[PDB]
C-alpha cells in the first residue's frame, strides 16, 4: 500500500493546510501558546500570502467552528453586491452576462477580513500583531514558489496578465517566474500591516478601506466606500443530517454545503448507512447525486430563500481549504477563495490583492432565484465540513473545487465514515467528477484511473467518460479526524502543495 | 504527480524520514543554532522516532562541508568487541555469527562517539538545549505510524523474546496499532545524562556505566574497555570528477565507494553528467556488477592498507537525512542498527537496542571482512555529497542495507541533469539487485511494469520481479542548492519522511 506522506499524528492538535509554510506558521502560533483558533488566523492570513493564487484577501471565506463544548458556529464571510449594480447597469452597457475578469466582474465586497473580525472577537487570544507576525513577514520577505505556484501564474496571463496591477507583482520582469524564483509582497504586507495596527475591521472601516476605494479610481469598479462599510458576515449555525450514530455538518446557504447533506439523506433513502456508503453502487452514488445537485438550483443569499444547456468543459473555481483539530474536540473547518483562480485581475492600488470575481456567478435573468440584484449574496461554491459522532468531533473536511466540492467532499466522506485512521490514503484515493453550475445540465464525467474509467462507462449511461491524470482538476482536499484516545490525525492533498504539521 | 511538494529556503531545509525529526532541527535553527547544530538534534530526535531503523546502540556516517567548502568524512561505526574472535564463535560450536542475541551485538555502539566530534568541531548551542527535543519525545511520548507498526509487528517473531526490547515496544503484550502512544523513559534518561555529562559520557561516564551493568546475565561479550577505546575516524571523503561534477562518499569501511568506481565505469562507456540519466539499462547494470565485485575488498581500513546465489530481498534498515543552507553548509548524515531494531538486547535501563551490525562479519579466516578482535566490518551505510564547479550542489543518501548504492546511482544519474525537482527524482520507481559481499546477484526487483519489461529484455540470465512501491526499494532524501542559492530539499514516500524549510 503506498502513501503519498505519511498521515500526520498529535496527542495535542494537528494542522492540515495546502501550504508547508502556512501549516508551519500555524504550528508556530501554537508553540506559542495560542490555541488552535488563534492558530487557525494565522494560516488563514499566511494561505492570504503563499497561496493567494487560490484566494486572498480580496475574497470570501466560509468556516465552522467547533469549541471544546460543542458548540459550532457557521461563519458566513461572503461579501454582498455593491449597491451601484443591477441587472439594468449590465443590459445599460450592452452585455447579457456579467464578464469573468475585470472591474465589472469585482461586483462584491471581499468578505475574509470581516470573517476574521468575528473569529478573533469571539475565541482568539492572542495578539492581532503576534497572529498576523507570520502573515506580514512572509509578503515582505519573500518567499521561493513551488512549481505549482509558477504554473497558477501561467494559466494566469492569458486571462489578467494584461492588469498592470496584478503583473507588475506576479509577473514583475514581465515573464513568468519560475519556481524557486522569490515572489516578494511588499504591498500586500502593507495592507496586513494596517490591520494589524487598527484592527482587522479597518479594512472597511479605517485607513485600508480608504487605500482601497481610492486604489481603485479609474477603473470603472462600482465599489464604493459604502459598500465596504456595511458588510458584515453572515453568523448562524450549520445545517446537517444524521446518520447512524454520526452526525454531519455542512455550512449554510448561500455556501452550497447543504447539497452533500441532501445526498447522504438520498443516499439513505436508498438503503445505505454509515458502514455500507463506502461500497454503494456507482450507479446510485449518481443518481442520488444529480438529485442533491437539482435541489442545488435553489440555493442563493440566504435572506432572498425565506432542458438546461449541457457542460462541455472541466471544474471552475480554484480555493484553499484547510482544518485544524485538538485532543479536546476544538476543530476549524476553513475554507477561502477569489473563486477562479487569483481573480478578477483587478488590484487596488497599493494594496497587493486581487479583487475575487465570485460575482460573475450572478445571472442576469430577473426571475432567477440568483439572479443579481443590488446589496444581494450569491449562490457560492464554497462550503466546509464536520463530523461528529456519538457527539464528538470525529473528523472535519473540505476541498477546493468549484461545482465539484460537493462531489469531492462526498467520495471522502463515504470512506472516512467507514474509517478515519488512516485520512491520507482516504485523499490519495482516484476521484471522479462531473462539473457544472446551477444554470447547467451534468456534462461529462472526469476520472483519475482506468478502473473508475470502466466503471462509469458501463454503470453510467448517457454519459461522455474522460481519463485524466491526478490533479488539482479533481479538488485539493485536508483533513484532520480524531482517533481512539483523543490523537488528532491530519492529511494534505498530494494533488496540491500541502503538507500536515503535528504539534505537541 | 508529485507525492508531495518540494520544500524550498532561502535559508535551509532538513530533509529526514520523520515529521518529528524535521521539525525538531527548524526548531533549533529557530534558536539560532546552525545547521550543525540542527543535525545533531535531527539525528537524536531520529533516534527516539525512527529507532525502528537506528538508535542510540548504533553506528553513523558523514559528509559534513563548512561554509569554505571542507568536508569531513566522519565515520561513525564502532569496532568489534576486544573479546569475540572467530575461535569465540568455533569454541561454541558456531559457523556463522548469529543475527540477534548477545552474540550478535559484538560492536560497540558509535553514534554517541560521532555525535561528540560534530558538537566539538561545529555546534554553537549547549548540549542540553540540542537534546531537549529528543528527551521531551521520548519522556512525553508521540503517536506511532502505521510504517512504525508495521515494524514492530515484524520484529515481534525474531526478538520479541527479548524482554528489554518487548516491554518498550510491545508494552501491554501485543504490537500497538498507529496512533497508540509510544512514551520511551529509560530512554530519555540516556538522553538525560549525556546532556548532563556529554556525548563522551556514553563511552566514560555515568551511561557508560550503567550500560555495562546492564547487560550483566546476557552473555554479551562488550566490556567497559570496548566502550572507552571507541573513537570514530575522522578523514576526508573519497570522489571522483565527472565534468564540472564533484561526487563525494563515505570513505572504507563503507561501501560508499562503490558508487564512485560505478561512475568511472559509466564514464569509460562514454556516458556524462549530460546523458547518464537516459544511459542503456544494460550498461547501468554491467558496470554496477563490476563495482560491486571490487566491492567485496572494503572492509576496516586499517586492513586495506563460485559465490552464491542470493534468494531474498534485501537486509538493512537505516534512516538518512540531509541539512544545507544557502551558504553551502551542508550535512549528509545516515545512521542504523543494521537490522530494524537490531540485536535485540537492550541494556538494562537505557531504552535502546544494541545493533547487529557485527553480524555482516564472516567467520572465514582468509576472507578481508573475517571478524577479529577490535575490527570494524564492511559497512552498508553510505552518504553522498556532490558540488558542481566547487559549490555546493547536492546532499544525499538513501536507506538499504546492500542496495545503498544502486539507489544512490539512480538517484545521481538525475540530479546530475537536474536538480529543480528532486521529490520527482525520488518518487520515481526503482529497481535493485540485492546481494551481500559473500553473494553472486541474484533476482533484479522492480516496481514498474516499465520496469520489468526493459529488465527483463535487456538483462538476460536474471530472474525479474514486480513489487510495491515500498522500503524494499530503499527511502532518501535530499536537499540541493538551485539558482539564487535557494535551497530545496525533498522526503521519500516510501518512508515516513517529511522536508521542512526554514526561513
Amino acid at each position: 500500500m503506498f502513501r503519498s506522506r505519511p498521515n500526520a499524528l498529535s496527542q495535542r492538535s494537528v494542522i492540515a493546510s495546502s501550504s508547508e509554510l502556512a501549516s508551519l506558521a500555524g504550528r508556530d502560533i501554537l508553540k506559542r501558546g495560542g490555541n488552535i483558533f488563534d492558530a487557525a488566523l494565522a494560516v488563514s492570513a499566511m494561505l492570504c500570502v503563499t497561496q493567494n493564487n487560490l484566494c486572498g484577501l480580496g475574497g470570501d471565506l466560509f468556516a465552522l467552528i467547533r469549541d471544546e463544548n460543542g458548540q459550532i458556529m457557521d461563519l458566513n464571510g461572503s461579501g454582498q453586491a455593491s449597491r451601484a449594480v443591477s441587472i439594468d447597469y449590465y443590459e445599460s452597457m450592452g452585455l447579457t452576462k456579467i464578464p469573468e475578469r475585470g472591474p465589472y466582474a469585482a461586483i462584491t465586497v471581499p468578505g475574509i477580513a470581516g470573517s476574521w473580525d468575528e473569529i478573533f472577537r469571539k475565541f482568539a487570544t492572542m495578539d492581532i500583531a503576534d497572529i498576523l507576525e507570520p502573515a506580514i513577514r512572509t509578503a515582505s520577505a519573500g518567499f521561493p514558489i513551488t512549481q505549482n505556484y509558477s504554473d497558477s501564474i501561467a494559466r494566469s496571463a492569458p486571462v489578467i496578465g494584461q492588469y498592470r496591477g496584478w503583473s507588475s507583482i506576479f509577473m514583475p520582469n514581465g515573464s513568468v517566474p519560475v519556481a524557486g524564483e522569490i515572489l516578494k509582497q511588499p504591498d500586500l504586507a502593507e495592507s496586513f500591516r494596517l490591520m494589524s495596527e487598527e484592527g482587522f475591521r479597518s479594512f472597511y472601516d479605517g485607513s485600508l478601506a480608504d487605500i482601497i476605494i481610492a486604489g481603485l479610481e479609474g477603473t470603472g469598479s462600482p465599489l464604493s466606500d459604502r459598500d465596504l462599510r456595511v458588510y458584515r458576515p453572515l453568523i448562524g449555525k450549520p445545517v446537517f443530517t444524521d446518520l447512524d450514530e454520526f452526525r454531519i455538518y455542512e455550512t449554510s446557504p448561500n455556501s452550497q454545503g447543504i447539497t452533500v447533506i441532501e445526498w447522504i439523506r438520498g443516499m439513505e433513502s436508498h438503503g445505505y448507512d454509515s458502514r455500507t456508503m463506502w461500497e454503494a453502487k456507482i450507479e446510485d452514488i449518481f443518481e442520488t447525486m444529480e438529485e442533491a445537485y437539482d435541489k442545488r438550483r435553489k440555493i442563493t443569499d440566504p435572506s432572498y430563500m425565506n432542458g438546461l444547456p449541457k457542460r462541455d468543459h472541466n471544474d471552475i473555481g480554484d480555493t484553499t481549504y484547510f482544518s485544524i483539530s485538538d485532543s479536546e474536540g476544538r476543530s476549524v473547518s476553513i475554507i477561502q477563495s477569489n473563486y477562479m483562480g487569483f481573480g478578477s485581475g483587478i488590484v487596488p492600488k497599493g494594496t497587493g490583492f486581487v479583487l475575487q470575481n465570485r460575482g460573475s456567478y450572478f445571472t442576469l435573468q430577473r426571475d432567477h432565484p440568483n439572479a443579481l440584484m443590488p446589496g444581494k449574496r450569491t449562490f457560492h461554491t464554497l462550503a466546509a465540513c464536520m463530523v461528529e459522532k456519538e457527539h464528538d468531533l470525529y473528523a472535519s473536511l473540505g476541498s477546493m473545487g468549484g461545482d465539484i466540492q460537493p462531489q469531492v467532499q462526498m467520495q471522502i466522506l463515504m470512506e472516512i465514515l467507514k474509517d478515519n485512521t488512516d485520512p491520507q490514503a482516504i485523499l490519495d484515493k482516484p476521484r471522479w467528477t462531473e462539473p457544472y453550475t446551477i444554470y447547467e445540465a451534468p456534462g461529462a464525467v472526469y476520472v483519475e484511473s482506468e478502473e473508475l474509467y470502466r466503471n462509469v462507462s458501463k454503470q453510467i449511461s448517457g454519459r461522455k467518460v474522460v481519463l485524466r491524470d491526478v490533479s488539482q482538476e479533481f479538488g485539493t482536499a485536508q483533513i484532520t479526524t480524531l482517533i481512539r484516545g483523543d490523537v488528532v490525525v491530519g492529511a494534505a492533498d498530494p494533488r496540491g502543495d500541502g503538507i500536515a504539521i503535528p504539534y505537541s
